[PDB]
């Protein structure tokens, strides 16, 4: 069932500018993103956590707000002018999807903004006003070790990635890479609107759910630098997934799990796709360099764990199952198999994942 | 059991200085080392590959040499001064071991060197006198993205843990790091001569066996650029584990395997040991940050797999089996346990490895 | 003086893409930039190299042609549809510039394409249509340790600043940052379409001429190779200026010479420039951590030397003379001055260089 | 004749260099320097005293600032290989007839039996071996700073007459690594080690003694690049001497700044292992304008200039004696000196004049 381009003009969009997630523990989330990860606190009450990364000047890249369930309440994009979030309005009213305005903002530091109930079930906001603060990027007095300098990108799971890709298309978001098989089915899908990889993604699973939000940082050891420090906070256990090498994106790349579970990403130097015929790369999904470039397995969890999101009442989006071949088995579970070099039978893995390793 | 002290004076080690491997395929052997891990040529003929780091000014850190069965056939240490070479003939034959004594070497760019069978079925060498080479630490016009600077250390497989410490610190070995559990067992020992945290270490298992050479990076990301160099030429199946940090050591490092499966390890920035007085570090053996500190799983193959040892006559010596505990089996293994934090259920695996794997 | 703003629609300028250099000596030149600095050939013959960076994809960022008086003979951006080729030739004509248009290109892997004089007295080139080569960007086999990844920017010699501003903002470009004096002159302005710190920018000086072309690496470990290397080579002598960290942009950086004195900055890390409020960074001429982050003192051949740039004949531009500040004169010069902090007498310089 | 010459009794054994103590004229100031700006770790404070050590350190402290009416070093410290060594110290220079002063109970908190001396060259060594271990950091990386240090390196010293020191302390067991040298046959620096790397101390040929530096590691060169952007974010670029940069000799990575009482500090990596006993010998031509930074950037003439006092062990400051044999920065970069980037070759060649 194809999502129809409508009539009416896409927004600009300029790129994914924040995250609104809702969290359990308020003192244990803050634990995590300030003490742990080092972001910067633009606004804090009793209720709510406003949080920036390095290099930003727009009020927040995240909000972690308290609230029973766990999950993504919004993914929020900037739009290029006040008149693009009109745009979104009517572009969504006639895609048939439940949306609502606020000319004073869900959260603090964002003015006039639109929240839709995507047709993927996703809670997307668009915004122009925002309040600015103090741009810290040379603030080396207080650059940390890890320290995260911008928010990258969010990835979403879906169940149909073809029809998700077609409408994000429409929207204007230009696919980079994908994953795919040689019988028809699409597993991913990277696409961008601001000249990286991507500002978001679809991953083909049983959704809509969440399944990270992405920072970047300058340098790998940024990256290798994270991973230790929560050895020496004895939280190694919180790592997921990485360090790595992705092939889809060339970035280097860390996989870490919030109090609530929530999956972040940790990602840097992936190269520049602002333009118009950028070449799209298309990965086999029995690649064993597609994920991790080394060839490390990708753990289940990766591929079955995600976080619930959030309709504009608040409640939780039921879950649509995917009928489409999966990922996970195709390559690791009992009827997979997985290749280094194509058509080569030394170095490929059937029934099993890389090096050594079964599903637990 | 025990190798008793000899009254003879122990000759005076200055490092670890070079490998002699059997290898069956000179030419991608070569290829392996020179033009995959940019290791620098001596001399090479049709028989054996002479190569050194970047850093050294001895002939040479690895000697490759054509032979029907691949094999470690001698670890080299250098020793302080000629005299030294007649002090470790004299004190291994108080031991009653098989020597042999060649005034102008085993291999060329080595003068007067001394061979052994130890007391654990090794393949020592000890020599002072070495052809000097040009020294290309700043010769950054060779400088490669994954440069190799320095021989670190090796690391010998033996059934008999505290067995063999106690010969090597009669040697003048001293232990910096060791792994044991808390009844009693010792898996793992590290031990020094020059001022890192190790020049050999021993492994429990069955042996006679080498489990790798050791060469160090000058920074983490050269280790990367290792991984990613093995990807873009389609031989990641050759990354047997890693890249991580080490809890034993501290150092960042890298497993590989060259055409013969002999195992290489990339590492950088342990700390300094000179100290005669230096702390010694025990770590439990369930501690699953003791081995990779961010908890990622230790690769059954890691475990089990390594190098045959020939005796001086070029033949492998026998195998003789390690009776107690084994580390993969107690970590890993159906039975096996490991913990994030010591005594805390949650971050602890049971009969599998960690990050939700089980062994393949 | 003031450069009019056309009623014709600006073209959709996505990027700087390519420099096409006149050097005297191609073999020399193809030592410096392929064997020292490592950039990929696309295509080379008798007359002519055909460089790009790890990352690209469209056929070249720079083009050494043979010739007979080192120069810029064009800066080159990509327009974002064949239709934006039209529409930078309606507006330059408007401007009254001299245009050229050739729907084979000027340089092999470019299509259609459009050459202008422009109002400033430079060569530049729009262009959509570039034939699509290999991108090398996991090719981690041909990986150098001072690779670079991407062509950044162009950086131009111009006397009039505010004058040059106008016209490239009229042309799309937002200006990221600049440096001005408490006396109403500014001295140097940054200006970007594809969000970095800048695609071009304008040096107050004589001019046309053009200052440097600047190439990315991911690292800054990779930039401290290049010295390290060119001390190997024996040839530190061609390292002009760093390596630092810029206060302007934030990268860290390093300029170097080619055979034929041409400029090239190594740089990396800038920030997000993308949002169209961006804020705007002003610093103060006298500003010590200005250009250099850290203090060190920018040499007068930075401030002084640069390259001649063509006009679409093949011939050099006669240079026109700045009247306003020199950025020289007033830090470095014998009565200049600069602060390490607003208003502290303390680590300020009176008539030279920082640092002895 | 004016030799030092060498005791029949044994040289202690030493191991390295351990710690620096280093007299301040205001505490709270030196603790932000040292504390808040370089992130070293505090064993120790009082309101007369703090004591610090490095990311990797065991033993209870690498430095010891010690408030006092004039800034100076009060004690350069090694540690020797065994209790006994202590003895052969005291009985060693004793017999050079050196002063020397034995305090079972140590000098400063957290070490034990130590010898400190006025030796032959003026300066305040100190000798021990017990020391109060504390918590070694070197896998806390909760606390790891992006410019942490991780370990003391080594000192610095100006003397006179280089050739006397350096014979001096190759008896006391050090071996030289790199010097620099002319033609004529002049001395002006030389490095030296007992732990296995480049050096542990080093001999600048100046006015002496004075303590010209003390030096710590970093585990990349990333971390020392951060301490400059740190330095420039706190407004303080003017503490930033000279640097960052490759060296020639060592082949470290590097960077000089100054401490609040102008007491200079280098941050140091990558250096390489010098642990054979005949491990090769480098030296370098005095004019070779690659042998201090390798990338040819000036050395600014504070560096060759500008040193700390030295006390004696009654606490007062030692009196200098000036160098006469040709002075470094004369011969390279004053108005009768010169230097090249390749030898015989005046392409790249500076006369009365620094380089760049
Ligand atoms: O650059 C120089 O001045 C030579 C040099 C080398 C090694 C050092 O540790 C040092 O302080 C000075
Ligand atoms: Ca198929
Ligand atoms: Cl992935
Ligand atoms: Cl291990
Ligand atoms: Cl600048
Ligand atoms: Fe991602
Ligand atoms: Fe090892
Ligand atoms: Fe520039
Ligand atoms: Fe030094």
């Amino acid at each position: 069932n194809e999502i129809p381009k409508p009539v009416a003009p896409a927004p600009d969009i300029l790129r994914c500018a924040y995250a609104e997630l809702v969290v359990t523990d308020l003192a244990k989330s803050r634990n995590f993103y300030v003490d742990v990860l080092g972001l910067h606190v633009s606004y804090e009450d009793e209720n709510q956590i406003y949080l920036r990364s390095f290099e930003e000047f727009i009020h927040h890249n995240l909000v972690l707000t308290k609230g029973p369930v766990a999950a993504l309440k919004a993914m929020a994009f900037r739009v290029r002018t006040p008149e693009d979030v009109d745009k979104a309005e009517a572009y969504y009213q006639e895609l048939g999807c439940r949306t609502e305005r606020r000319k004073d903002g869900f959260v603090k530091g964002i003015g006039d903004a639109l929240r839709v109930e995507d047709p993927l079930g996703f809670p997307y906001e668009f915004f122009f006003e925002t309040t600015h603060v103090e741009r810290l990027h040379m603030r080396y007095d207080l650059y940390s070790a890890g320290e995260l300098v911008r928010l990258d990108h969010f990835n979403q799971v879906t169940p149909d990635v073809p029809r998700g890709r077609k409408y994000l298309e429409d929207l204007g978001f230009r696919v980079t890479e994908d994953i795919q098989d040689d019988e028809g089915t699409t597993y991913a899908a990277w696409m961008h609107r601001k000249g990286t990889v991507h500002d978001t993604a679809l991953t083909g699973g049983n959704g809509p759910r969440l399944h990270h939000v992405a920072f970047s940082t300058h340098e790998k050891h940024n990256i290798i630098q994270i991973c230790d420090k929560m050895g020496a906070l004895r939280i190694s256990d919180r790592i997921e997934r990485g360090p790595g090498r992705h092939g889809v994106s060339n970035a280097f790349y860390l996989f870490i799990l919030d109090p609530d579970n929530h999956r972040i990403e940790i990602y840097t130097q992936d190269y520049y796709t602002g333009d118009p015929d950028n070449p799209t790369i298309t990965w086999n999904v029995h690649d064993n360099q597609r994920r991790d470039w080394w060839g490390n397995p990708v753990v289940p969890s990766w591929y079955t764990e995600a976080s619930k999101v959030l309709d504009l009442d608040g409640n939780v989006q039921e879950i649509i199952e995917r009928t489409d071949d999966s990922e996970l088995e195709v390559t690791i579970g009992a009827d997979g198999f997985s290749f280094t070099r194509a058509g080569d039978e030394d170095g490929s893995y059937h029934g099993q994942a890389s090096k050594g390793f079964k599903l637990g």
